[PDB]
């Protein structure tokens, strides 16, 4: 089922509409005339749809009309520009780097009183190490502009300076990136002297991980304790309390972790170590078979999803009743997760007939991936236009569909069919498992590609033997999305194996992650 550009313009803006516009663009079906008023019909003007539309209508914009004259100057003529223009152009460190040193000295004096931040950057670029100059002034704003300009700068930072960095909004991403990428070792070592009083939440957590890489277990405990006290989400608290336990072995930490309302790998592990029963998994079994909603219509999902997200307690009860059917089970569960304020545990098994002939271990992995990828919504579409319950990108879907399986009249929109999604998911999971074995490693590869997973596993500091392994390595996966994805899919997999009466102990999974 195609949609022409006319039909699409009559639909509301969404990721579904973006997807169908992108399909027209890749097939060269959008003329220069169709493309004129098209920016206002795109929900997320980023990535592939933007670069494709810009081959048709290339946009020169956007400079602010107030500062238009300021962008006519260059490095050779900046001293002819008025003071407002000079200051605007000095926002760019590349521009500052391009200036000659006589003109940097001149501008530095011009700006000493009213903007000493500019003065420090100007004079810093007259040296062979701008980072060293900015560090000596303890100019915190300048430090972050330099780091964003270039990641190669690396230098030891003293106690006074590192303790000022956390007050800047850049700090969290700065600390995480250098820690998980294992870059800027002098910055990393310096961050051992940040007082836990001065950090919180994610920044405290990563400063704890950093302390562990230098075997500073006492500093690590203090950071993780601060993370546990300050974290918003119960899931992140648990992650931090686990580390508190692993380092200092206090049984009250483990007990607290075993009694957590969040179902995650850390609370599940704590329950297993204390002989606490497996948590209660809700049971959704609607008597009503079907209703008038079309689960194969991606536009209807975008519409109903926005209703659900932007609704009061009263409207969620009406929606709950309407979608309490077998045909709409994934929507029901979606509504109930928001109706109960994320307190209860929903692990549905929809369109089960398509997977009941696989072994129960494979069933659980399929279900665990699907739960995380789409919450079982058949027409789910990601921002990169991954499609259906198992979130296949068009390239992979066409390779499997057209070349490998030779399906007649295959179109990528077949990924919206549960039968096809599960089938292809099984096929692709088969390929990943034969090479990787652990369901955790499969999950990393399913999300980030087998390329990066093999690169990570080929390193001699990842998933090898050690005091805190494999738990330390799970915190050092070099992409945030993949670190998180793996933890969640692993918990899902444990739960689904339990519901299917093929339980496995999570301690066995953790033992199999250590490469021998």
């Amino acid at each position: 089922m195609q949609y022409s550009i006319e039909k699409l313009k009559k639909e509301e803006n969404s990721l579904a509409k973006d997807y169908y516009i992108y399909r027209l663009l890749e097939k060269n079906k959008i003329s220069k005339k169709d493309a004129q008023d098209l920016n206002s019909h795109i929900f997320r003007y980023i990535g592939k749809i933007k670069s494709e539309l810009e081959k048709i209508i290339p946009l020169k914009p956007y400079i602010n009309p107030k500062y238009a004259k300021c962008y006519t100057y260059t490095a050779n003529t900046i001293l002819d520009a008025n003071l407002t223009c000079q200051s605007v152009r000095l926002n760019s460190l590349v521009f500052i780097a391009s200036l000659n040193s006589k003109d940097r000295t001149t501008l530095a004096q011009t700006f000493k009183n009213q903007r000493p931040d500019l003065t420090n950057l100007l004079l810093a670029f007259n040296t062979s190490d701008p980072m060293s100059y900015i560090v000596q002034k303890e100019d915190i704003n300048g430090f972050f502009k330099l780091y964003n300009y270039s990641k190669k700068y690396d230098l030891d930072l003293n106690t006074s300076l590192v303790n000022k960095l956390p007050n800047h909004i850049g700090f969290k991403d700065f600390a995480q990136n250098i820690i998980i990428k294992k870059e800027n070792p002098k910055f990393r070592h310096s961050m051992l002297e940040i007082n836990p009083e001065n950090v919180s939440e994610d920044s405290a957590f990563y400063l704890g991980v950093n302390a562990l890489t230098y075997d500073k277990t006492e500093l690590a405990y203090d950071f993780f304790k601060k993370a546990a006290q300050s974290f918003k989400s119960q899931s992140n608290k648990d992650n931090a309390i686990f580390w508190m336990w692993l380092i200092k072995n206090n049984e009250e930490d483990l007990k607290t972790l075993s009694q957590s309302s969040s179902l995650n790998i850390y609370s599940l592990y704590a329950k297993e170590l204390t002989n606490t029963p497996f948590p209660k998994i809700e049971s959704l079994n609607p008597s009503k078979k079907k209703n008038n909603f079309n689960m194969q219509d991606p536009f209807a999902w975008q519409k109903i999803n926005k209703q659900i997200r932007d609704a009061n307690a009263s409207q969620l009860d009406v929606l709950a009743k309407e979608f309490d059917t077998q045909e709409t089970l994934p929507i029901y569960a979606y509504i109930l997760e928001r109706k109960n304020n994320f307190k209860k545990h929903y692990f549905i098994m929809p369109y089960y007939d398509n997977i009941k002939d696989y072994n129960k271990t494979r069933q659980a992995l399929i279900l665990a991936i699907a739960r995380q990828e789409s919450r079982f919504i058949p027409t789910a579409i990601s921002v990169s236009y991954a499609l259906g319950m198992m979130q296949f990108m068009p390239f992979l879907a066409n390779h499997i569909g057209e070349k490998e399986l030779k399906i007649p009249n295959f179109d990528q929109d077949f990924m919206f069919k549960p039968e096809i999604a599960y089938y292809f998911g099984n096929y692709h999971l088969n390929y990943l498992e034969s090479r990787l074995k652990s369901p955790l490693f499969v999950a990393y590869a399913y999300n980030g590609g087998i390329g990066f997973t093999n690169r990570m596993l080929a390193r001699n500091d990842m998933f090898k033997t050690g005091k805190f392994e494999p738990f330390l390595s799970m915190e050092l996966v070099p992409y945030q999305e993949s670190r998180i994805y793996g933890k969640k899919v692993l918990a899902n997999y444990i739960v689904y194996r339990h519901l299917l009466n093929d339980s496995i102990k999570i301690s066995d999974i953790f033992e199999n992650l250590i490469q021998n």
